[PDB]
């Protein structure tokens, strides 16, 4: 995980979704004042964060991992008019500077496997107000049983990768009011994932012809978007809103 950052850093989104979806998991939180806090954990480049900027009102905090994600983030944020709301800083998924209680709203697109959906959903709860929202989106079953290749894909990248019924069931666990959850539209992958990836894949493919790992890495990322074209009545991104009880 080195120079790959290089390429995602490129691109306005690192994980799938899209400003509906962003929007339609907003319209399950309750309204906030430009006084609350919010915070974006695996934030990335803030593709999603400027949307949901867009969506409520309050304090957003960005968090990542990758301090060149963070580079751009402020970046943006500097260019839409908003760096005073809009703050993007360094940070762990597993270690979070926030005070117990001190957020109204906690915001994650396509991060929560990097530490668990279940460990994630407790450990940041501890962050949130009593009555607060807690809105992520994370790859799920969408049947009991599906096809040996894509299985095997999923076992091996993300082993916590359960059905709908049993994310919904750890979110109970945690404290949380089940409010909603949803399937994120198709779109979300071609268009505001895959499709993008292609802008760049030619001044990419140029710079790292000869290099071994680049090109296992590039197959890779060719290889995502066959098995969703094929695979994409199995699995895909859900989107998960809950309330700290
Ligand atoms: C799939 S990307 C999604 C980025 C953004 N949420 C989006 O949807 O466009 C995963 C993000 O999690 C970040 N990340 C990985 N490990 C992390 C950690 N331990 N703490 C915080 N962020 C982390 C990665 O750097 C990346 O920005």
């Amino acid at each position: 995980f080195s120079f790959i950052c290089n390429y995602f850093k490129l691109l306005k989104r690192q994980g799938p979704g899209s400003p509906e979806a962003t929007r339609k998991a907003v319209s399950f939180i309750n309204e906030l004042t430009d006084d609350a806090k919010i915070a974006d954990i695996g934030c990335g480049t803030g593709g999603q964060t400027l949307f949901l900027a867009d969506y409520v009102k309050g304090q957003i905090t960005g968090i990542d991992l990758f301090p060149d994600f963070i580079e751009i983030f402020n970046e943006n944020a500097v260019k839409a008019n908003c760096a005073d709301r809009v703050k993007g800083i360094t940070g762990s998924m597993d270690n979070l500077p926030f005070q117990n209680e001190e957020l109204d709203l906690i915001w994650s697109e396509g991060a929560i496997y990097n530490i668990g959906f279940e460990r994630g959903m407790n450990e940041w709860s501890k962050y949130l107000k009593k009555g607060g929202f807690i809105a992520v989106s994370e790859a799920s079953w969408f049947t009991s049983e599906r096809p040996a290749e894509i299985e095997d894909f999923w076992m091996d990248a993300y082993p916590e990768i359960s059905v709908i019924p049993t994310c919904i069931d750890k979110m109970e666990r945690a404290g949380y009011t089940p409010t909603a959850h949803f399937i994120l539209p198709e779109n979300c992958w071609t268009e505001h994932y895959f499709a993008p990836q292609d802008e760049v894949r030619e001044t990419f493919m140029k710079e790292h012809a000869g290099n071994k790992t680049a090109m296992d890495f590039m197959k890779g990322q060719q290889y995502e978007r066959s098995l969703y074209s094929k695979y994409k009545d199995y699995y895909g991104y859900v989107f998960y809103i809950g309330q700290k009880r």
